[PDB]
C-alpha cells in the first residue's frame, strides 16, 4: 500500500450518480484532502460486495491508479479502508462519460458555463480529441494496455478538460456497447482490432486501434460505431477490413489520422505520439488555418 488512506469521516456522501454489478458511485464533500480547499466534491466508488475475490481485486486496482497520475487520467485521491462499504475516491468530473457530452452537444443542438450553445465546433473536437491521444501517450510509456479505450470510459469535467477514466461499471449502463460471448463475458468488439476479434491478443497498437475508433465517435458527437449492424456483422465487417466511413463533420486531414490507427497490420499503425502530435497541432492551429479544413 503506497496507496493514500481518507478516514471514513472525511467523506460525506450526499447522492448517487451511477450503479453497476460491482459498486455504486455516489457524489460526496471531503474534508482535508486538498490545501487550497478544506472541502471539495469527489466521487467515491462503494464497492457492492467485500468477498476474498472482491477485496484482492479492489486492492489491485487501486495500486494501479495510485500508479497512474497524469493531466488526462482520472485522478484517484485514495480509498477508505476503514469498516465497509470499502471506497474509492476519484475527482468529480461534472460533465460525465464524454460520450453523453458529445451527444448533449451534436448536430442536431443548450450552450452553458464551459461550451458555447449549438454543435461542438472543430477547435474543441480536436482539443477533446487530443487530450484523450495525451492520456494514451502517457498510459503506452508505461506499456500499459486499455483494451476498453472509447468515449463512454472518458470523462470531462469544468473547462471541458478529458480524462480518461471509468468507474468499471460500462459493461452495465452501456451493455449495447458489449458483444456478450461466455456466461458473464463482454467484448467490446466495435472499438477492436482484427487481431483482438481473431486471435484475442491485445497491445498498444491495438489500444491505437481503439483510440482511431474515439477519434471517429467524437466526429460523429458520439453515434455508435457501425451502429447500422448486429454484433455479428459488426465483427464479419472487421474482419473482412472494412473501415468505417469520414464522419461529416471530419476534415479529410482527420479523416487520415483515424485511417493511421487502422492499418491491418499492427507495426504499420502510427505510434501514440505521432497521433498526439498530428491533433494537438491542429487543436492549437489559428481559426485561419482550421477554417479552411
Ligand atoms: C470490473 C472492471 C472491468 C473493466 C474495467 N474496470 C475498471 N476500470 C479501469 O481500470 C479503467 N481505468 C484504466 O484502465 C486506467 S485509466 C483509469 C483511471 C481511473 C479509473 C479507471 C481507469 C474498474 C475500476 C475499478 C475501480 C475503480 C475504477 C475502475 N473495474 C473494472
Amino acid at each position: 500500500a503506497c496507496v493514500h488512506h481518507i478516514k471514513r469521516r472525511d467523506i460525506v456522501l450526499k447522492w448517487e450518480l451511477g450503479e453497476g454489478a460491482f459498486g455504486k458511485v455516489f457524489l460526496a464533500e471531503c474534508h482535508n484532502l486538498l490545501p487550497e480547499q478544506d472541502k471539495m466534491l469527489v466521487a467515491v466508488k462503494a464497492l457492492k460486495e467485500a468477498s476474498e475475490s472482491a477485496r484482492q481485486d479492489f486492492q489491485r486496482e487501486a495500486e494501479l491508479l495510485t500508479m497512474l497520475q497524469h493531466q488526462h487520467i482520472v485522478r484517484f485521491f485514495g480509498v477508505c479502508t476503514e469498516g465497509r462499504p470499502l471506497l474509492m475516491v476519484f475527482e468529480y468530473m461534472r460533465h460525465g462519460d464524454l460520450n453523453r457530452f458529445l451527444r448533449s452537444h451534436g448536430p442536431d443542438a443548450a450552450g452553458g458555463e464551459d461550451v458555447a450553445p449549438g454543435p461542438l465546433g472543430l477547435g474543441q473536437l480536436l482539443a477533446v480529441a487530443s487530450q484523450v491521444a495525451a492520456g494514451m501517450v502517457y498510459l503506452a510509456g508505461l506499456h500499459f494496455v486499455h483494451r476498453d479505450l472509447a468515449t463512454r470510459n472518458c470523462l470531462v469535467g469544468q473547462g471541458l478538460v478529458v480524462k480518461i477514466g471509468d468507474f468499471g461499471m460500462s459493461r452495465d449502463i452501456y451493455s449495447t456497447d458489449y458483444y456478450r460471448v461466455g456466461g458473464r463475458t463482454m467484448l467490446p468488439i466495435r472499438w477492436m482490432p482484427p487481431e483482438s476479434i481473431l486471435y484475442r491478443k491485445f497491445t498498444t497498437e491495438s489500444d491505437v486501434w481503439s483510440f482511431g475508433v474515439v477519434l471517429w465517435e467524437i466526429f460523429t458527437y458520439g453515434k455508435q460505431p457501425w451502429y447500422q449492424l448486429s454484433n455479428t456483422e459488426a465483427i464479419d465487417c472487421i474482419t473482412q477490413g472494412r473501415e468505417l466511413e469520414r464522419p461529416r463533420a471530419c476534415p479529410p486531414e482527420v479523416y487520415a489520422i483515424m485511417r493511421g490507427c487502422w492499418q491491418r497490420e499492427p507495426q504499420q499503425r502510427h505510434s501514440i505520439k505521432d497521433v498526439h502530435a498530428r491533433l494537438q497541432a491542429l487543436a492549437q492551429a489559428p481559426p485561419v488555418y482550421l477554417d479552411v479544413l
